RNA sequence: ACAU
DNA sequence: CGATGT
């Protein structure tokens, strides 16, 4: 319908799917980057569209902030919902890091709680999140 | 099919 | 063209 502008969007980039992973967070209404995290050098782009999300979550729990969340990826938002990441990377070395990485996510969401709505962006009518990478 |  | 997901 109409985009929500007082809102933080969050989105995913990647090197690779699998591959090296990345993600950030921005004002939607302005651009300003207002997070990012360090490249992670294996996972999936789920993963990585899963972590963007609850960080969003703790970002705004820290500020006091009510302003909802936009993600383009059906996939996270219904495993944010869930609080359980169902992701098929396998489990080993070298995916170590993202894995940690999910399981204090969902750890996080298990232990705290939040009234932040979590809204699909509907890339097919407004174009692309304001936090995408530019990558395709 | 749809969403990345 | 390849991949991740519901
Ligand atoms: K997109
Ligand atoms: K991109
Ligand atoms: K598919
Ligand atoms: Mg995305
Ligand atoms: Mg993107």
């Amino acid at each position: 319908e109409e985009i929500i502008w007082e809102s933080l969007s969050v989105d995913v980039g990647s090197q690779g799917n699998p591959g090296i992973v990345e993600y950030k967070g921005v004002d939607t209404k302005t651009g300003e980057v207002l997070f990012e995290r360090e490249p992670i050098p294996i996972g999936t782009n789920n993963m990585g569209e899963f972590l963007a999300i609850v960080h969003g979550l703790r970002y705004l729990k820290e500020r006091n902030s009510r302003k909802p969340i936009y993600s383009d990826s059906q996939t996270a938002i219904k495993w944010v919902k869930d609080k359980k990441a169902k992701s098929t990377l396998v489990r080993n070395e070298e995916t170590a890091l993202i894995w940690k990485l999910v399981d204090e996510a969902e750890e996080w969401l298990n232990t705290h709680t939040y009234e932040t709505p979590i809204l699909k962006w509907q890339t097919d009518k407004w174009g692309e999140i304001k936090a995408d990478y530019g990558r395709k």
